[PDB]
């Protein structure tokens, strides 16, 4: 497959990780994924330097995680810290190779690149994940189709062009009918505008913005939920969708939480599911006759984001 | 893949369709097939043009199949009749391609290639399931193997389907047509089938032909008659038996039963619906496809079959087949 | 693939053959097996010379193995001697490819290579599997690894390795001990101090016999209470394997309780945990392939690795021939 492997993936959801391993596969890389008995969450290549077995499939034995075959023992950087064999030594050849994970945002990011290139500065800001006036629920849901198909899904129903974000605006005075939906009508009743924005930051992490507001108030003083649409590429056609909500109305609804941790509800539903999946699944016939895409004027905002993962996937390409 | 795609096939039989598309795939090609609102039936590629998402997935709207991604509709044509979006423009690449499709004789055919070599004129004569002389009945069965290891099977010496339990043989070979002929006179193992024996009792004269067209469509012949009587005033039933390839290893199978015995019997129409009472029997079904399984060592090593006296038919068919594949692989 | 065909391999139990034919495919060979109305044991390809069904679908006529679909017979040599079709005539067209079976040990061993040079004389010594001083229990188990990998697994005085030609073995005397050296089955023999063994011995290609034992003081290794482990793993594909484990004792011959928990034979050949591990690194090899990751060899697989390079030389010699 061709990825970009120099940029911050998402590889889990803080409250799947604990001190029993979670094995996840991120671009096409099996990762064990661990949070130490100080908080901190470590990622290791989950095939054992000895004789490859799932690290993942271990625990935590003073608070090193000790590989479930022979009991090779490692810490959060991949250095070998216990050898229970013979002289008990420790060549380097030993050290699992190891990621760089940041936990930022109830995101738990991971660099699956060069280690030396991973740069806090480059994860995108989703702020409203632990803003206390924001209302943030989720889950997460694996799918089978490549990554792209899933940001075009989402790329879709003014576009602004930056250095690795993409923003695509829409305001909506009025709409077809009504351009207030069900959880927004009950807000206020006075004549409304509302918003349906989606911001692409580099690979594929994705915010959007749908909101409702009375008259012509500002943006940011509307009703409103932004939704947390993050991908990572799982193999070349399947992946891992991180999705969340953060609303700013009705905050301490435990009946709204329920609807909105849902996988139909919050992302895309069932036969949103299938679509993604059918598509991957008719691949191999489009690329077999010589079958590309027919654009149309809704588009826009979904080309150029896929134009820019065309040239990061080239310019990864070039360097090997 | 190997296919023969300048050939007719059956896609459907005309009960499994209606207003709610159906995905089925033929020779590699997923179809959504459907019936418009005049009854009238339509074969678009289940691929759409926009971001390919599956027509059949989607519902009629004023009776044109609309996507059920993001709302283009399309007539029996595969021609875009409308566009949700932006300035509503309809150019020619939102157009879906569409396939020769022809309902006869209670079949749904399809052309899965060259459209300009389609020729309605070509499809193979089953008239006898729309003939009211006689009782047609059927169904349909999915199998995990190469299509022609199932018509193999149907072209082999006397061998009748389950419920068909009991001059000599003569294999007449034409362009695209073979037929393969055994009339028994009165027999030594038995001449009367178990679902025929209630016509009459005298000695009797038994039948049991089988007529291949043009890429694995067959209609057989299993007759009973006393004495001498006309091969075509005897008690007999017309079996179709039509097989169409869906992956290099896997096919859809389309039987049925043309009888002009107990037309009125709606306990001979319940056997005659059964899948492995007409068309494969489960341990034939076991047989082929794990003859499947095995054409990878097959091939590997090189290993080809040893053919036998009953075997002389089906050869042939398998020969004009290959010519066919020839034919298509020479052009590109 | 790449295996080694010269070679005897296991492949299957006798007790798994019957006058009902098993499929079973050994070094992507599939297999037709069998016991003639004599007990005798035939092996055939799986695949009817006439249009590939599957033999081990048929059923025996006068001990003759009848294809399910036309009904053509095969005796154990891969005969056809029966062709009920037109004059009945049996061209050796219509053989199919029999292969050198031998039933010993209470194994069955076959040769899926060149049938010249099959020697039964060559066929690994499993001799305590017939003994009566023995008391053998065992089964099958299929496993989605490359064999090489449950090999691996089950090669890892005191540590000491003999090699042999075609044979090495890894012996372990744990004199007195300072953990254990009583083993929970064990313990119910003797009960002042104890020392404890554990060898085992590989044979050509993939073929293990160990030796667990407990006994007190210091007796002789041969007197102590003991058990000969079979462990024999077979290549199906590329990828997964069978594995036929055993338990050949000499203590509690006639407890049909000691029976029970013995066939709960996940202790000896280890085969629910170890099973997930071998299956997982299994499922790794297309990265550690792909990347250019070799594993880091420690202290305790000194035998594993020479048997693993034996293997490996086998498997270019008739990479070689061809
Ligand atoms: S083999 Fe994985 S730690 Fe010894
Ligand atoms: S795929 Fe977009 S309209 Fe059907
Ligand atoms: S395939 Fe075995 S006899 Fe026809």
């Amino acid at each position: 497959a061709t990825f970009v492997r120099n940029a911050w993936y998402v590889a889990a959801l803080p409250e799947e990780l604990s001190e029993k391993p979670l094995g996840r596969t991120i671009l096409d890389t099996p990762l064990a994924l661990y949070r130490q008995p100080d908080g901190v969450v470590a990622a290791l290549l989950d095939i054992c330097p000895h004789r490859f077995a799932p690290l993942s499939d271990g625990i935590l034995v003073n608070g090193h995680l000790q590989c479930p075959y022979h009991g090779l023992e490692f810490d959060g950087g991949g250095q070998c810290v216990h050898n229970p064999h013979g002289n008990g030594a420790r060549p380097a050849s030993l050290n699992v190779r190891s990621f760089p994970v940041v936990e930022r945002d109830a995101l738990i990011w991971i660099w699956p690149g060069d280690p030396a290139l991973a740069d806090p500065g480059a994860i995108p800001d989703f702020g409203c994940r632990v803003d206390p006036a924001y209302r943030t629920v989720g889950g997460y849901g694996h799918v089978d189709c490549n990554y792209k198909l899933l940001v075009d899904n989402l790329m879709d129903l003014e576009v602004i062009v930056g250095d690795g974000e993409i923003q695509a605006l829409m305001k909506i005075p009025g709409g077809t009918p009504s351009v207030l939906m069900a959880k927004f009508l009950r807000g206020a009743n006075t004549p409304v505008d509302a918003w349906n924005d989606i911001r692409w930051n580099k690979v594929s992490a994705m915010l959007n913005f749908i909101a409702v507001a009375p008259e012509g108030t500002p943006k940011e003083q509307s009703i409103h939920s932004r939704g947390t649409h993050i991908l990572t590429p799982e193999t070349e056609a399947s992946c891992h969708y991180f999705f969340g909500s953060s609303r700013n109305f009705g905050i301490d609804d435990p009946e709204m939480d329920g609807v909105l941790r849902s996988w139909q509800a919050q992302a895309l539903v069932k036969e949103d599911k299938v679509v993604v999946e059918a598509i991957e699944r008719r691949r191999a016939y489009v690329e077999a006759n010589g079958i590309r895409p027919a654009m149309l004027s809704c588009d826009e905002a979904a080309v150029r984001v896929s134009r820019e993962i065309e040239k990061l996937e080239q310019l990864e390409a070039a360097r090997l």
